[PDB]
């Protein structure tokens, strides 16, 4: 494969300052005419001129209005073309050219498609060059002058980037648009649109200088109704910036646009976000709880990538996690204060816990800048996110909110219109510790390690308390397991937020303090500490670490009932839990292995279950917390903790846990099931799409998860709840309702009558057949193959190829089965969409990412399958490099 290092960055020879593009939309092709004004940089050594260029028909090459001709000056082979030398100018020179390409058959979701009956692009990350030839990387800035044409009837909406400065009537039907865009942009933010889109839109003024900014949300006709709560929540994301940071928008209008057919979530090009419907488009009556949240979290990401990201762009793509780690940060903070409750923060860490260590320990582990790549597409991971995330977020901490705003506004202002790197970002951050400290010889160059080693650290505490002198010590070791990016780990920087509380009276005996641990190990004492405490070690989960507590249960349940930190109380309860999942694994695993007639199992701690209950009853206490504390800890982050897991004998482990739990709070949680009903459902602001109760919506997250433990446990007479609740008006009821009836045969009729709600809605639909496939059924391999012919059928929806596939795939015992059918099944999917869509084909790799952590049996069959896909000719790239870096041999 071809391999691109980090360490090879070099500026181009060459300049493009203006681009101004003629794309011409019809039937059966699309004519991108683009004029590029270029020069010659001061890196310029005489070099040939190479564009990026993939998939392009030319029609017209030229350089200053001279035609150039393949074989003669120039050549192309599908991918560059290369101008020699010879005909390159020596100063600044206008480069032509004219391609036809073909979006309604543009089924891989990049460069310009068509989306039902939208066309639409996608240049992030190499998509530009799929439209027209570029030096298609994000330190080439220019400024774009872009006209659309089409069919008027069929695509009477005209968008691009930037100010409509031009509209006008086309001859045979046709109509054109023109949009100047102001601000200096690498082409990965280069978008168009046309369709028969309509609109809700709103006037915002901003803050500091009383601009007038027109917002416009669009979607295909049938759906406009399911746009206001994105308005809403653009509204509050430019509210939000504007209160914390310090930032306004900075053009008279933002568009965002919905289209059914999209790769991942959003897209922030400036002033036209492009959507995912599933991330844009919402109604009460017809979407799930959870899209309200979703909706919420990506128009601010793509929001925030204005500044971070657009204003302040990347040098190159190994940069990458300087736009989206700092934008996730950035959209968790809009997220925590939008919400107002603690399971916002809580969910951000079970992401990063589960999926981002499991990707960390895994042979896909990479720093979150990586050092190299062959296709950009596979760095777009939860590593340079989420792990980018929680490195953004622990500057923070370690600042304090003033000193923090101080360093971003250093970073922001410097770097405004230009492109950065990582170390800019930790110069200006190292700018404001050193004002905190009041000390100039202060420095984060220990920080750096951050970006550039791999691996999630383990930090490990010791404590001693000495009576006498009322002083107590917390003495605390860091690793990093070495691995394939460092033979040799260093340790980091990590900053570990800590209280103590009182075991005694349960309340808080210190200010809350941040250690700044720099060292392999270290030891931190502290005076005045009238009785022995409990440590609340990496309040907020203050580091992304493995965090080994050293604590009894019985003080990790101390803390889960009186500690103020929401994090620590969940932390201690997932500890107890791991410690008796691994207990009881073991203890199944011995058994099966030796092929004992009787064995013991270890109980459940009964002060534990005890705690649970406590909790659970107290109407004071927080509703979506309550739903983590009945919840097991997710299988992927379980597995974080096990080699050669034996996925059956993990199954058999949770039920068990699960069943000694509900025997002894079954009742207590049937009670609360009744009583949180009134509350929960109650549809104040039902018909109000700008505004969601978060409180409420936790409420109806605990009445599920409740009920889900009720129904496969059979409580007496739990049908009946089931069959009421499936008649309630919030989808989050009715397909709950679903799922939970797996373990009935009404299964059958609640699966007919949520279909027949769900089928005209595109999205609703969707939600359905995740329902469906993650449905606890022993004939889930005949539901799917009834989903395939009857619902799927050929479709190349990303959304609905994921829908029916993924929620399967966490389906312990099922995805698992020892014959390898699931592996098998998955393997087909991915290979069959490798043919036309790459980057969804390497998302639908996930479940394998596990492979070599599984029992050796497992880990043959997935290995197997893995080794075929690989040996599908013409395989993607992306699909070739991940496959090759998953099975170590890249
Ligand atoms: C929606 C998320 C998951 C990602 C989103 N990024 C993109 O739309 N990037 C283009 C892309 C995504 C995934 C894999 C490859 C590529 Cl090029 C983003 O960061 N938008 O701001
Ligand atoms: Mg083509
Ligand atoms: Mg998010
Ligand atoms: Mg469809
Ligand atoms: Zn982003």
């Amino acid at each position: 494969p071809k391999i691109h290092y980090r360490k090879d960055y070099k500026p181009s020879g060459f300049i493009i300052n203006n681009v101004t593009l003629n794309i011409n939309i019809h039937d059966n092709e699309t004519i991108v005419r683009s004029v590029l004004d270029m020069d010659i940089s001061k890196h310029n050594v005489g070099e040939d001129l190479v564009f990026d260029g993939v998939g392009l028909k030319i029609n017209e090459i030229s350089i200053n209005n001279k035609k150039l001709v393949e074989g003669e000056e120039y050549t192309y082979d599908n991918e560059f073309l290369t101008i020699f030398s010879k005909f390159v100018p020596k100063s600044k020179f206008a480069f032509s050219s004219e391609v036809i390409i073909h979006p309604e058959t543009n089924y891989a979701l990049t460069g310009l498609y068509k989306s039902k009956n939208i066309i639409v692009s996608q240049c992030e990350a190499t998509g530009f060059r799929r439209i027209t030839f570029f030096i298609d990387r994000p330190d080439m800035m220019a400024k774009y002058d872009v006209t659309v044409t089409a069919d008027k009837e069929k695509y009477p909406v005209l968008l691009s980037n930037g100010d409509k400065v031009n509209e006008f009537e086309i001859p045979g039907g046709r109509h054109g648009a023109r949009f100047n865009d102001p601000h200096l942009k690498p082409c990965y933010l280069f978008a168009v649109v046309a369709g028969d889109l309509k609109h809700l839109s709103a006037t915002y003024i901003t803050k500091y200088t009383k601009k007038k900014v027109e917002l416009y949300v669009f979607s295909e006709e049938k759906y406009v109704s399911k746009l206001q709560w994105a308005l809403e929540c653009l509204k509050k994301s430019m509210a939000f910036d504007e209160d914390y940071f310090g930032l306004e928008y900075d053009l008279s209008r933002l568009n965002l646009v919905a289209v059914s057919d999209f790769n991942v979530g959003a897209m922030e090009n400036k002033g036209l976000n492009i959507f995912n419907a599933n991330s844009l488009l919402a109604s009460k009556k017809n979407s799930i709880d959870f899209s309200y949240a979703r909706i919420l979290t990506v128009v601010g990401h793509e929001y925030f990538h204005n500044y971070t990201g657009n204003r302040v762009t990347l040098r190159d793509w190994f940069q990458l996690t300087l736009k989206e780690g700092l934008t996730v940060h950035r959209e968790n903070l809009f997220s925590e204060e939008m919400t107002k409750t603690v399971t916002t923060r809580l969910s951000h860490v079970d992401l990063l816990r589960s999926v981002q260590f499991l990707e960390d320990s895994s042979p896909l582990s990479h720093p979150i800048r990586p050092e190299s790549y062959v296709s950009m597409e596979n760095f777009y991971t939860t590593t340079v996110y989420d792990k980018g995330s929680e490195v953004m977020r622990m500057y923070l901490t370690i600042l304090g909110e003033e000193y923090y705003k101080k360093g971003f506004d250093i970073y922001i202002k410097k770097n405004d219109g230009n492109t950065a790197t990582c170390e800019d970002f930790n110069y200006a951050m190292e700018q404001a510790y050193k004002m905190k400290k009041a000390d100039n010889s202060a420095n984060l160059n220990q920080y750096l390690l951050w970006f550039s080693q791999s691996g999630t650290p383990h930090v490990s505490f010791k404590y001693n308390y000495d009576a006498e002198k009322k002083q107590y010590s917390i003495h605390v070791n860091q690793y990093t397991k070495p691995d394939e990016n460092q033979k040799e780990k260093k340790p980091l920087f990590i900053p570990i937020s800590v209280g103590l509380i009182n075991p005694e009276n349960g309340k808080e005996m210190i200010s809350q303090t941040t250690l700044e641990l720099t060292k392999e190990s270290d030891t931190f004492v502290f005076n005045n500490i009238a009785v022995k405490p409990i440590p609340s070690l990496f309040r907020g989960f203050s580091a992304p670490v493995y965090i080994e507590d050293n604590l009894t249960d019985e003080e990790r349940i101390l803390l889960l009932k009186y500690d103020s930190d929401a994090f620590v109380r969940y932390n201690s309860c997932t500890n107890i839990y791991m410690k008796q999942i691994l207990m009881n694994y073991n203890e199944f695993l011995k058994a099966k292995n030796e092929k004992l007639e009787s064995f013991n199992l270890t109980p459940v701690n009964a002060q534990f279950i005890d705690a649970i209950k406590y909790l659970l009853e107290d109407p004071h206490a927080d509703a979506g917390f309550k739903s983590y504390i009945v919840s097991l800890p997710q299988d992927r982050y379980i597995i974080n903790f096990v080699s050669n897991l034996d996925t059956d004998v993990l199954a058999d482990t949770k039920e068990y846990i699960y069943k000694q739990i509900g025997d002894k709070l079954n009742d207590v949680y049937y009670k609360m099931f009744k009583s949180l009903e009134a509350k929960a459902d109650d549809l104040t602001y039902f018909n109000d799409e700008s505004h969601v109760d978060f409180d409420q919506m936790n409420m109806r997250t605990l009445r599920n998860t409740l009920l889900s433990l009720l129904s496969k446990a059979q409580y007496p007479n739990i049908l009946n709840e089931i069959i009421e609740h499936s008649k309630s008006p919030y989808p989050s009821n009715w397909l709950t309702s679903l799922s939970v009836s797996a373990y009935f045969d009404k299964y059958f009729e609640l699966y007919d009558k949520t279909y027949k709600l769900s089928k005209d809605d595109e999205l609703l639909l969707q939600e359905w057949l995740k329902t469906v496939s993650r449905s606890d059924r022993k004939d889930i391999y005949e539901i799917l193959k009834k989903l395939e012919n009857e619902v799927l059928k050929d479709s190349k929806n990303p959304n609905d190829i994921r829908a029916v596939y993924l929620p399967f795939t966490n389906n312990l015992r099922r995805f698992h089965d020892i014959s390898g059918k699931g592996y098998k099944l998955i393997a087909e999917v991915i290979t069959k969409t490798d043919k036309f869509n790459p980057m969804v084909a390497t998302q639908l790799c996930e479940p394998f990412k596990l492979w070599n952590k599984l029992d050796t049996k497992r880990q043959e069959l997935m290995l197997n399958e893995m080794n075929t896909m690989l040996q599908e000719p013409n395989i993607s790239n992306n699909l070739k490099e991940y496959l090759l870096r998953l099975t170590n041999k890249l």
